[PDB]
């Protein structure tokens, strides 16, 4: 049973882990070092030096799509489409194995010792209002089921042990904490957040699954094996037994903060908004705890690199109800949803319309995709040389677009002319068949197969790089 | 004065060059690892051991923008927006610098002649599965009309038919076909001389291939970036003037109505064109060097050479734009919109609706863009040569449908099949600049900037770290 840990010993047996010894202040700098390391896909990185403090600090964890895989057991990328064919059953789902006593409750501070400024967490951008934990797992039971749903919601410092929670309003943890209030008025939430737990344990709280499923669940199906946890010591909520570091507390009913703003992974500051305040009445940890950290900015960061890698996840469920989908593809450029390039075996004049109307209602998570792009199978929706060639080459512009308008919007997103409202386009750059055009189509350049594999196997020989 | 080869050696000196010595064919293979290569912006490629053939095969000579300014003499391309400055102005005596003419050149130290000629001895290239026959890709054409002096270059491709017969396949308004038209008119049934050099030094083959007006021989233009007069020799069979340097030479000419079906070929777009009749170019003479290289390329679904070729000499354009338009700061054609069909424009915006006055100034200002069926228009914290900042600024600066201009019926390439009618068909541009207050009513974003310090002292520490090692 592998914990973190182990995962970064694998890791740097593999020249995939760097240990800084340099002094780095998580104020800025180590945001700096991690976004040109991604830039260049290099390893993740361990801060052993962190100024002011003496918890190491590691970050960008999954900054490449490999140590993604690597992450889920799998050795490569391509492994994860398995993994969407087993998230399709989910629409006996084994429970957690509870754990007597636990690495990560090993050390223990509570009430007034309680102190989150002797932790290494980062300030990201020049502008952000205050230090802020990006990777804590956050766990959460409602009053109505007994699943536990785990989340990544930024966290804001405000004092020696108070966190603003910022969860979305769609998100588990969100609407477990409205529930609560309906059906308690006035009673304390319970919540917990645990730091640094095993990689599978990690992308399984970040893959959408549905709302009914405990995400350690899926966790251990990732694993091959069931989720080792242990029970709080302050609430009835479990959290990963090899976590590194473990905030217990609640959520004061009507107790709110302003917060931000942030920078996001737009590349854009996030405005002040109010949610609701963390209060922290134990912190565990382990012995030589290490703090897991990342940072959101401008693409590519790595939920971003995340964000691609899970959408290899989806292809197999999408292809499940559109067959004709060769490939699908969100890039990270688009802020990792925004915009997606889908590839067909088009079967029929006006192929395209019913493809773009899928990806805008199928699935959840591309309901908010403004710009959908498809293209027949002789494209490669990975490269934009592919991708322009096909909207340059089968586009007349007026005639293939369509635009809806007053369309569901992502409320942050300032470009559309209300909140929560605004237009899609969808770019028809199939070819066209009769019917939908009375010229005479063009015939498109194909390779020959046998010399593509003839240079394949001859390509390392050859030696150009 | 750098011939070809000098500037081969220049190349392989700076890792801009690769001897391959595995047997690799001219039919279809050559191009598959041409492709590749450019693709991965890797080096210029050659070929020491053509399957079939001893003659080495040189292409993806310009393959990167970097190649085509060395090619150049420059370290980067901003001579050419230079050029663009010149060739704007006439619309300078010692523009009339003409060719310096040796008696004797390297490439007519081997000469074959008449039934002696067979083209079948090189290595010419075949492209693409469909394509009909062997095609010279790299040849520049020298002609001369009955009326005045000047000496075109072009580059027209040219299939191969027979041992000594290749069509020439110039399109209509290009110099060599005007020149042909009027030999016609005014010699009735007389041959038209024509040469054709392949592997001249590099400001000859830019040369060829810039836009100058048809009153001007190319050979002068090559001679203002080179710093040099262009060194040339006598053809042996005629009085055109080829590259001294040159690797291979064809001298021969035009027999009045002889004409054949040529392709279909894989062309830029992507697409194969269909059979049409060209002009048979007879081929009397090939003159070659000792240890003769033959220069070739493709062209096909972009990005190809020819595109980067283009996108470098579209800098010839970008000042003329700017003199009319100083709000813009770049105006990119990128090769794999077929170098032509869609732009992006990055400007400086001064007032709300900005974006849309680009957006039409782009459609009418010159010719040269009036048929670009997109047009993307972007703040200059823009890289417009990046798709992963244009995107972004496309994702996160557009309401489509507030944002997307279309406008029907206008003019479009007539061999463009996307539009519904034959040379008529719609635009888009999209506005992805910054909104300002009248254009939206929202709070816009404030773009995350990083702290310079910080930047400058982890460029300080960068080495130590040792994230690489
Ligand atoms: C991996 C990751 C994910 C997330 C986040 C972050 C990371 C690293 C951080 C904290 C760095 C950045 C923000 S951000 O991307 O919104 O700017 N963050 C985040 C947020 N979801 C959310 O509601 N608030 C958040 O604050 N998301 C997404 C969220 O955690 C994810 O959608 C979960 O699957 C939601 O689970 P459920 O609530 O559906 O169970
Ligand atoms: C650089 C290059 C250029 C050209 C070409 C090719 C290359 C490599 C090849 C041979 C690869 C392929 C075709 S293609 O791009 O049309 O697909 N070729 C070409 C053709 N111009 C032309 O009339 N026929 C041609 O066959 N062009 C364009 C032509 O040479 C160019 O427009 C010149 O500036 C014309 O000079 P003028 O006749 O105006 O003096
Ligand atoms: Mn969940
Ligand atoms: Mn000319
Ligand atoms: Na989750
Ligand atoms: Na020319």
């Amino acid at each position: 049973y592998n914990d973190l840990r182990d995962f970064l010993t694998l890791l740097e047996q593999q020249g995939e882990l760097k240990r800084i010894t340099l002094p780095v202040d998580p104020h800025l700098e180590i945001t700096e070092i991690a976004d040109r390391t991604l830039r260049a896909g290099g390893p993740a990185l361990l801060f052993e030096n962190p100024k002011g403090y003496s918890m190491p600090v590691l970050c960008n964890l999954f900054g490449t799509p490999k140590r993604v895989a690597m992450g889920m057991g799998q050795e490569d990328v391509s492994a994860l489409r398995e993994v969407g064919k087993l998230l399709a059953f989910l629409k006996l789902n084994m429970p957690t194995k509870r754990l007597r006593g636990a690495p990560c409750q090993q050390k223990i501070v509570s009430g007034d010792d309680v102190d989150l400024n002797r932790i290494p967490i980062m300030t990201c951008w020049p502008e952000d209002a205050a230090p802020l934990i990006t990777w804590g797992l956050t766990v959460t039971r409602g009053p109505h089921k007994e699943r536990q749903n785990l989340g990544i919601y930024r966290q804001q410092l405000i004092g020696k042990n108070k966190l603003i929670m910022r969860w979305l309003s769609h998100r588990g943890g969100a609407l477990d904490y409205q529930e609560w209030c309906a059906a308690h008025p006035g009673e304390r939430f319970p919540v917990s957040v645990a730091l640094g737990a095993d990689p599978a344990t990690i992308l399984g709280a970040v893959t959408p699954v549905p709302d009914t499923l405990s995400e350690y669940a899926f966790a251990g199906l990732l694993r091959g094996t069931k989720t080792e946890v242990v029970k709080c010591i302050s609430n009835d909520l479990e959290v990963p037994a090899s976590a590194e570091i473990v905030l217990e507390g609640y959520i004061e009913q009507g107790e709110t903060a302003p917060e931000g703003p942030y920078g996001d992974h737009t590349g854009y500051y996030n405005e002040v908004d109010s949610f609701p305040v963390f209060t922290v009445t134990h912190i565990t940890q382990r012995e030589d705890a290490i703090y897991h950290s990342t940072y959101t900015g401008r693409p590519p960061d790595e939920p971003a690199v995340l964000g691609v890698a899970l959408n290899e996840v989806f292809v197999p469920i999408l292809q499940k109800q559109f067959p004709e989908i060769v490939d699908f593809y969100l890039p990270p450029e688009g802020c990792s949803y925004r915009l997606a390039v889908v590839t067909i075996k088009k079967q029929y004049a006006g192929h395209a319309k019913r493809v773009m109307m899928g990806v805008w209602s199928f699935l959840r998570q591309f309901m908010y995709t403004k710009f959908v792009i498809v293209c027949d199978d002789d494209v490669n929706a990975r490269d934009w040389n592919d991708v322009i060639w096909a909207i340059t080459t089968r586009m007349d512009p007026a005639r293939d677009t369509v635009l809806v308008e007053n369309t569901p919007i992502d409320y942050l997103d300032f470009a559309s002319p209300v909140s929560g409202l605004g237009s899609k386009m969808g770019l028809d750059a199939t070819n066209k068949w009769p019917g939908e055009t009375q010229r005479e189509w063009g015939r498109p350049i194909k390779k020959d197969p046998d010399v593509v594999a003839h240079i394949d196997a001859i390509w390392d020989e050859l030696a150009i790089f």
